[PDB]
């Protein structure tokens, strides 16, 4: 049964944005009518974009994006007769969905997906606890991208609400290596992140120093963010400028995972770690920290390795085990691919979102 | 029975900011407990609570509406507020509504319209339903004039009673000396925010005719976007030496005290708080025949009213006042008795108190 589904999110912060957009693309492919309600964007015929323009109107001291977004949700809900609004993030989107629902004369189902950013915000301003709780409680169905995010939510927010785990999902290496001046005999390590402190790039670099000081190696650092200059400085301090490619942000990140032999994600906080799936899909074995959602993706000594937060020497050892032992590497990669094709497959995950919409319609 | 009353507003935009803070000052004196909740000597029963809006790398816009709602809820619960009194439908009534859906308690929401919601709506017609929802989700709604009540009903159509409750309110040789005004100059004053709706260009033209018929100074008091337009027009008519651009001011009372005539020739004006100030200081007023201005000025009794844009009639009215001391003192006397009756703080504060009393129990 074809539904009309509104989706309200920030179209791209890194991981979440990609997930919401991708999810909309896959529902479109299944014949559903999808209506993104977002800030202006720069596609399938069943996907439509509605833009929220915020103005100050010379009355408002701060631009009222929340209220403007609520308004626009309600307007679209009504004109297009939406069955669902799917909000990504409790704040602001789930509260806006709620406001839009109270404006509408019609009932409409609200689904909210927590990606982790409500926990982050709560760390900056714990007084938002009640508002986040309300937003969760006022949704019809609430999902989280990991069981560990869900548990953390229950712990800090304590809502009277079942939070269901629905995981994230994902959609010529000689030439690419050549483009990037990587030689046939260099081992390629990759790290993709938004360079925030919680990512601990400094740990990624200390591990890579250890690596490149044993075998011959190149590090691909992909992304941009606040701790970039901390990264460079540390690259220069250790003398690794020839051996590291600061690629900034990238498109064609699949090209970069395709040429890599090892993926490091050594975060102190991580609700899921979408970058792990992408590397797994490209047959790149992973080491991650044993926090947050990471151990729901990497199964230790089965699909990759897990290490303690900050444990550089343990991650080095794991890293070499993998870089030398082609047999270990291949068994990891193959175990990872099996996860992709079952638990993390877009077909299974899009159907779990879809079952929620049908429940509510 | 003393009550605990939260007040959410922008604490000194201009008129509304003055009203909301004086109202709280006056309720404090009668022994109510007043909690201002805003983005920021005083009576001991007045308390201030500040909201801090931050993005935290998560939000694209700082969510002031959501943070404000969250702070109202928090103060409401901690202090057992009986009442939240919001000034402006947007954002404050909606923030108060949100705070009230968050509270385990019931709380009375009082919303006062000042006319900004009409301004917002002219700029963005799609916010109609939101403004309507904000009005209908308040428990009681007031408006600063019957003209605003009526225009609100005609433009927004809320199913909600809007009650009219009005706004409420020496060594001149030294002052005139200080501003270089000589003893034989007539002084005309205009106090506004220099928005386009104030028609400062009509005030200046009228002044221009006056100044060609008698020795005159014009005090233009305040700041805003059309200030530079005003300046230019002054230059064009050659009046630089006859006009004082005082910019924003405190002790506006000093300036009224040296003035013989006040012009308010707006094309939109819900109430016109500046008329009451000028009346209290013994200055006769000419206003346009719109919005609330006629609820304040009685034509030929306590000032004159003219049509919007009618420079000829304003000039002729201005000359009749500046030439006839008898007329002027009759206007000024009559104006002052209106102030003691219709626009007294004792009367208006008690009207607000009665609303609060109806809502608490
Ligand atoms: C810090 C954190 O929890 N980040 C999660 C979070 O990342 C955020 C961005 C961020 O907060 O760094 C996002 O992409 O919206 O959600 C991702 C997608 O669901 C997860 O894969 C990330 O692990
Ligand atoms: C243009 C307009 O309607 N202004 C009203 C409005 O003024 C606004 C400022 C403005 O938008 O001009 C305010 O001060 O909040 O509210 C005042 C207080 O009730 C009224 O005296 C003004 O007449
Ligand atoms: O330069 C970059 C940095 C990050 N990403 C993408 O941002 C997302 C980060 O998700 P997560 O690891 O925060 O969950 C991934 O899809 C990743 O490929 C890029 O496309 N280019």
């Amino acid at each position: 049964r074809k539904l009309k589904i509104g989706i309200t999110c920030y179209p791209s912060v890194g991981g979440s944005g990609i997930i919401a957009t991708e999810l909309g693309k896959q529902l479109a492919e299944k014949g559903h009518e999808i209506h993104f309600i977002t800030s202006s964007i720069p596609y399938h015929p069943n996907i439509h974009f509605h833009e929220v323009e915020v103005n100050q109107y010379a009355v408002f001291k701060y631009p009222p994006y929340d209220l403007t977004l609520a308004s626009k949700i309600a307007e679209v809900a009504e004109r297009e007769n939406l069955d669902i609004i799917h909000a990504h993030y409790a704040l602001p989107h789930a509260v806006c969905a709620y406001l839009a629902k109270q404006m509408l004369k019609r009932n409409i189902g609200i689904v909210t997906t927590l990606h982790g950013t409500d926990i982050t915000v709560l760390g900056y301003d714990p007084s938002l606890k009640d508002l986040i709780r309300f937003a969760i409680e006022s949704s019809d169905r609430v999902t989280a991208v990991s069981s560990a995010l869900a548990a953390e939510t229950y712990d800090l927010i304590k809502p009277e609400k079942k939070i269901e785990t629905i995981y994230n999902f994902i959609d010529n290496t000689a030439a690419i290596k050549e483009k990037h001046g990587i030689l046939p005999d260099e081992k390629v390590v990759i790290h993709v992140s938004n360079f925030r402190k919680v990512k601990r790039v400094q740990d990624v670099i200390r591990v890579f120093r250890n690596i490149a000081g044993k075998t011959k190696a190149k590090l691909l650092l992909v992304g941009d963010g606040p701790e970039k200059s901390t990264a460079c400085e540390l690259i220069r301090k250790y003398g690794l400028e020839d051996q590291v490619l600061m690629l900034g942000n990238q498109d064609r990140v699949e090209d970069l995972y395709s040429i890599s032999d090892l993926k490091l994600l050594l975060s102190e906080k991580e609700s899921f770690g979408l970058v792990l799936l992408e590397a797994m899909a490209c047959g790149v074995p992973c080491i991650g920290t044993n926090i947050g959602g990471i151990p729901e993706v990497i199964k230790n000594n089965v699909s990759g390795f897990l290490v303690d937060v900050g444990d550089v020497t343990a991650a080095t050892a794991r890293a070499m085990s993998i870089l030398e032992d082609e047999q270990l590497s291949n068994r990891f990669t193959k175990a990872a691919i099996e996860m992709l094709e079952n638990e993390f497959s877009s077909k299974k995950i899009v159907s779990q979102y879809e079952q929620i919409y049908a429940d509510l319609a």
